């Protein structure tokens, strides 16, 4: 076990050039592999989740070149589904954006695969996706527990026709099926049976699919039609947006202890839903300036809010620790799927927030946070969850230190987090 103790930080100010978006990166890499032509990606994220995708693509026979700095990557598209001739084991860490999309895509071609990862990934649901894939003819075996990885998949092709996807636990099941659908044997219709959470991530998927030359008919997020005969064609150059979830910590830091912070790589017209974290901060009293390729947060005040955060579940965690600095009791609602992510985040957040002095109601799908007058120095457990480390770093914006256990867990999406935070810490 390792730990990092951050002494109290008296002022936050500066600028951060954001790491690339994890969500965008993994979608673009998979579509680049399937597409015709070479995709020239820039601002790609270097993090564990991307590394696992890259490693899978290597095993799957994709030729690519990654720059020394790991942000520039040229991917030679296969122009078809994967075709492999020896059984492969794909270790996918705890990367949902690799596991879910690859579970679908590997059904399209020819080969034999075991999709696995870290212990926690074996405890994250995938049954809703498998059920839909099987409707379209897939051959998928649960190797351990029913409805969970690890999976054994044999390539079969996916049939034309109508399938049903439950959207209530993860949007990633729909994302995964959408991405594979153009390579099915004909027109695909996806009917949603179990209302959709994390809706903005579907918007990301559709947007990037269009960049790669594929049209999808979205009938009010309840039915999606993917017309027949389409193929992915590389857009050529592809710029990955900066990560809006990663930005949340620095915008919040300014809201708490600024000063002002400018983050670059996201702006008013970015596709990522998590830019909407800035709208929530603004409701708390931060001053927000929107640019085209930047967002600025400036200290104003911090008042508690009571909002539905289903649209921004990842950045919503940042509100939980920001709430420690707000006037009044904050409620973060409609975030059930916190429970099925890197850890059970509702349980973890409740435990750790109480350790720094907050009083907390942990609801089934919500959390209510009453800040302490005086923050307590605690050794925060991070649960193999990058965001627990990043959210709790903000505690040091008080007059009190915070100790972060296993600080390297930030590597899932943001290996250089602490250095960027330090840059701002005056
Ligand atoms: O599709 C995506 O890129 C993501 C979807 C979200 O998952 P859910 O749809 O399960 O909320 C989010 O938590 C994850 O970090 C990224
Ligand atoms: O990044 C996050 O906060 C949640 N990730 C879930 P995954 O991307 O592993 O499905
Ligand atoms: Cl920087
Ligand atoms: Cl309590
Ligand atoms: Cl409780
Ligand atoms: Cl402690
Ligand atoms: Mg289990
Ligand atoms: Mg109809
Ligand atoms: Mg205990």
């Amino acid at each position: 076990m390792e730990s990092l103790t951050l002494q109290p930080i008296e002022l936050i100010s500066g600028e951060v050039n954001l790491p690339g978006s994890k969500s965008v990166s993994n979608r673009a890499l998979l579509l680049a592999a399937l597409a015709s032509g070479t995709t020239r990606l820039t601002n790609l994220l270097d993090s564990d989740d991307i590394r696992h995708m890259l490693n899978a693509l290597t095993k799957l026979g994709v030729n690519y070149r990654l720059s020394a700095d790991k942000t520039t990557c040229e991917v030679e598209g296969l122009g078809q589904a994967f075709h492999t001739t020896q059984p492969l084991e794909l270790f996918l860490g705890n990367a949902g954006t690799a596991m879910r999309p690859l579970a679908a895509a590997l059904c399209l071609g020819q080969g034999d695969y075991v999709l696995t990862g870290e212990p926690r990934m074996k405890e994250r649901p995938i049954g809703h996706l498998v059920d839909a894939l099987r409707q379209a003819g897939a051959q998928i075996e649960y190797l351990e527990q029913e409805n969970f990885p690890p999976l054994r998949i044999q390539g079969t092709g996916l049939q034309a026709g109508t399938v049903t996807i439950d959207g209530s636990i993860s949007s990633q099941f729909l994302t995964a099926f959408l991405m594979s659908a153009p390579l099915a044997q004909g027109k695909v219709t996806i009917k949603i049976v179990g209302e959709l959470v994390s809706k903005p991530y579907i918007d990301i998927t559709l947007h990037i699919m269009e960049q790669f030359g594929v049209q999808v008919i979205n009938h009010d997020y309840q039915e999606f039609v993917i017309p027949a005969g389409q193929s992915y064609v590389s857009p050529g150059q592809f710029l990955v947006e900066g990560d809006a979830s990663s930005a949340s910590y620095f915008l919040a830091a300014a809201a708490i202890k600024g000063g002002e912070v400018k983050v670059t790589g996201i702006g008013k017209n970015s596709i990522q839903g998590d830019i909407q974290f800035a709208d929530a901060l603004e409701k708390m009293g931060a001053q927000i300036e929107w640019g085209d390729d930047y967002v600025i947060a400036r200290r104003g005040e911090l008042n508690a809010v009571d909002l539905d955060f289903n649209h921004i579940p990842d950045a919503a965690m940042t509100i939980a620790t920001t709430a420690l600095f707000a006037k009044g009791t904050t409620a973060i609602r409609n975030v059930y799927n916190w429970r099925v992510k890197e850890t059970d985040r509702l349980a973890a957040m409740a435990t750790e927030l109480r350790k720094v002095g907050a009083t907390v109601e942990e609801g089934e799908d919500f959390i209510v946070i009453t800040p302490p007058t005086k923050l307590i120095h605690a050794a925060i457990d991070t649960y193999d969850d990058h965001r627990m480390a990043m959210c709790f770093s903000l505690v040091a914006l008080s007059d009190t230190p915070v100790t972060i256990n296993d600080p390297k867990c930030t590597s899932k999406t943001f290996p250089d987090y602490f250095d960027k935070f330090a840059q701002l810490s005056r």
